[PDB]
């Protein structure tokens, strides 16, 4: 059954607009589908979770370099 | 100038059906109104975040029990 | 997991997204319509919603 | 000393009739974008490269 799950997805409203620094990051993922706007969060290393473009160069190449391929 | 952040909102898609165990919360806050859903989530203690429609009589009144703990 | 559903829908599913519908067993703690949609997604829906009372029959008028 | 720069830009595209005016952001700001006013008067950051953001300026000029 669905929804799979009753908790709280996380949605971007906004995208930063310069890359914030790499080693401020730890960990990124690519919102819910069921989120109005597509996006990737980068989790940095105090937990926040910044909002960004999924279109940007930066950020394919940021998730390059934290994927192991 | 708005948006005035670049973080993540958390935000809902699916109400839990049953009450949650009382015990079990600590915390709660109401989604972001840039979300799609109006929604309540109950944080619990093993810190999941648990959405909940604002609507029913449960969850007004475990807000409010909260409030007052 | 479960047979049963454990939440409903916020929202209202588009109807055209709509194939089928069933209502899950009289034994679950929690009564509900089930959805089967255009992708084969399985969404459980309060019975008591004014939207879920019409796409039923909307889907059993004949 | 006067914050005037944009730090992200709004995802999802404004509704067109709720914008009256625009401008852009001075050169002195590290990143370039576009502040368009809204009827209650919000200011928000937009980028400009967007094709929706070029169109609703394209439209605000015309009239």
């Amino acid at each position: 059954f669905s929804p799979l799950s009753s908790q709280s997805s996380a949605c971007c409203f906004a995208y930063i607009a310069r890359p914030l620094p790499r080693a401020h990051i730890k960990e990124y993922f690519y919102t819910s589908g069921k989120c109005s706007n597509p996006a990737v969060v980068f989790v940095t290393r105090k937990n926040r979770q910044v909002c960004a473009n999924p279109e940007k160069k930066w950020v394919r190449e940021y998730i390059n370099s934290l994927e192991m391929s």
